[PDB]
């Protein structure tokens, strides 16, 4: 520290606060995450994880107890953007450009066996150029984007949890209302089951053996995708249902998703934003 002037608190992060600040010497505006040995380690791989779709971890000043993370500074997050576009909605070409880049980022860190684990509109940042970046990785909290295997007690979940979370984000950008706005784990799970149908050994081998599966869960039918994501076209739905498959193994990878016919016509338009 001491070389940074906390300009303004801009949020509450995963394990610490986040401030907008000037590098008292450089003059450049940056983003700080203040937080509360194995750690420093997982952070090392983070500095050498450069991709146009991942926020840039600039420095890591570890000065006695308090540990700071210095990131490049981004213009705005996706929740705010969505909030600001609620009356008209986000134009498809843009919704499409963003999904494409995000999948590019995911494909990248999945290659390096790094998962995000907590993907959401608030952990996605954008700039005036039309780029979107994945932010705040992992190791009154929200559960709407939780994959079903995590809610069922799987302790060794894969990179597929991210595809699921992205799947939920995709739908929300198209319909403008969260897909599964649960308020408790069991509530979350039931909203999922009431839409995609209650999973059984047929669609999810091993599901009934999961730590938190109860033979007593109600048995709901699976709802038509025409009703769930109405304005989305058929290519969009193919993809959405493949990102939302119960079985983590049959759930589509980031790599494959990038080749889905839904992206044939993907362009890179710029957003109109109020900073
Ligand atoms: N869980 C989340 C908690 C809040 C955190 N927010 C947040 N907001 C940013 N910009 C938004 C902005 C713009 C203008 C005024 C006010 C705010 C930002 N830029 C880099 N970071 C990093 C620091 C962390 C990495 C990204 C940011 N984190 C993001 C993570």
């Amino acid at each position: 520290m001491e070389n940074f002037q906390k300009v303004e608190k801009i949020g509450e992060g995963t394990y610490g606060v986040v401030y907008k600040a000037r590098n008292k010497l450089t003059g450049e505006v940056v983003a700080l995450k203040k937080i509360r040995s194995t750690a420093i380690r997982e952070i090392s791989l983070l500095k050498e994880l450069n991709h146009p779709n991942i926020v840039k971890l600039l420095d890591v000043i570890h000065t006695e107890n308090k540990l700071y993370l210095v990131f490049e500074f981004l213009h705005q997050d996706l929740k705010k953007f969505m909030d600001a576009s609620a009356l008209t909605g986000i134009p498809l070409p843009l919704i499409k450009s963003y999904l494409f880049q995000l999948l590019q980022g995911l494909a990248f860190c999945h290659s390096h066996r790094v998962l995000h684990r907590d993907l959401k509109p608030q952990n996605l940042l954008i700039n005036t150029e039309g780029a979107i970046k994945l932010a705040d990785f992992g190791l009154v909290v929200t559960l709407w984007y939780r994959a079903p295997e995590i809610l069922l007690g799987c302790k060794y979940y894969s990179t597929a949890v991210d595809i699921w979370s992205l799947g939920c984000i995709f739908a929300e950008m198209v319909t403008r209302r969260a897909l599964f706005p649960g308020d408790s784990e069991i509530d979350q799970l039931f909203r999922i089951f009431r839409t995609l149908g209650t999973p059984d050994e047929v669609v999810w081998p091993g599901v009934t053996s999961m730590p938190d599966y109860k033979p007593s869960f109600p048995k709901w039918a699976r709802q038509d995708f025409s009703k769930v994501v109405p304005p989305l076209d058929e290519d969009g739905r193919s993809l959405l249902s493949q990102m939302l498959h119960y079985d983590p193994n049959k759930r589509i990878s980031a790599k494959a998703a990038l080749a889905h016919p839904f992206f044939q016509d993907v362009t890179k338009p710029v957003p109109h934003l109020r900073l």
